[PDB]
């Protein structure tokens, strides 16, 4: 169902200066909710369209921009997952993902942004 439409909605979590540090933990990040703001109410063709948004719009965010390399900038500017610490990532997988709290599979929203954090690859799995 990720490879289908719909409309982003949710209202995101305040975050600082410290966002990502627990992406690797517990059920990671939220999804800010100053980037919520700029997403909500807006159509996407498809989940992988929305996360290139979203990291778009991280780029774009002047506090959470400061907070990532030079490097993660120029992805997250072309939709690119910022890159994990080394320690983060598993196989091939080494940049931040998005993943949904309550699953596709039962009803939880595939663009609702209360429902979706941003965790490590490895932590991914282990959710999983
Ligand atoms: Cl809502
Ligand atoms: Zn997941």
């Amino acid at each position: 169902s990720p490879e289908f439409p719909g409309k982003a909605t949710g209202k995101g979590k305040p975050v600082n200066n410290k966002w990502l540090n627990n992406a690797g933990k517990d059920l990671g990040s939220p999804v800010p909710d100053r980037i919520a703001n700029k997403l909500r109410d807006k159509e996407f063709k498809s989940f992988d369209d929305f996360r290139k948004k979203f990291w778009e719009e991280v780029s774009k965010d002047p506090e959470l921009s400061k907070q990532f390399s030079r490097n993660n900038n120029d992805r997250m500017k072309v939709g690119k997952a910022p890159k994990t610490r080394t320690q983060d990532v598993s196989g091939k997988r080494t940049s931040f993902e998005l993943h949904h709290e309550k699953p596709i599979s039962q009803n939880g929203g595939v663009y609702d942004m209360d429902n979706i954090s941003v965790v490590t690859p490895k932590r991914h799995i282990d959710i999983h």
